[PDB]
């Protein structure tokens, strides 16, 4: 499923991401925009053999199991395919674990390079929240 900007902001707010670990809602919507273009079915393989899955592009080397990433951990304890569902619950729950890991949202390369230090509130403007 491809989410609309406000539709996703609403779904994320409902799942408790707004201000989670100090990151305002605009941050999460901006990260989603640039990581997957709001598409829950997005996948991208990396040079190290791992693969990123879903709207927040969660990596298979540490967070989920896709059966083809040797010596990988499954810290979120879920099959990576669950991260492609139209229901973002699984992605959100796993993202909450990732952002609490110590490096905050810097764990998402697109957020660090394209959202960090920008006016992220813009991503939720005009939204009925």
């Amino acid at each position: 499923k491809v989410f609309g900007r406000c539709e996703l902001a609403a779904a994320m707010k409902r799942h408790g991401l707004d201000n989670y670990r100090g990151y305002s809602l605009g941050n999460w919507v901006c990260a989603a925009k640039f990581e997957s273009n709001f598409n829950t079915q997005a996948t991208n393989r990396n040079t190290d053999g791992s693969t990123d899955y879903g709207i927040l592009q969660i990596n298979s080397r540490w967070w989920c199991n896709d059966g083809r990433t040797p010596g990988s951990r499954n810290l979120c304890n879920i099959p990576c395919s669950a991260l492609l569902s139209s229901d973002i619950t699984a992605s959100v729950n796993c993202a909450k674990k990732i952002v609490s890991d110590g490096n905050g949202m810097n764990a998402w390369v697109a957020w660090r390079n394209r959202c960090k230090g920008t006016d992220v509130q813009a991503w939720i403007r005009g939204c009925r929240l």
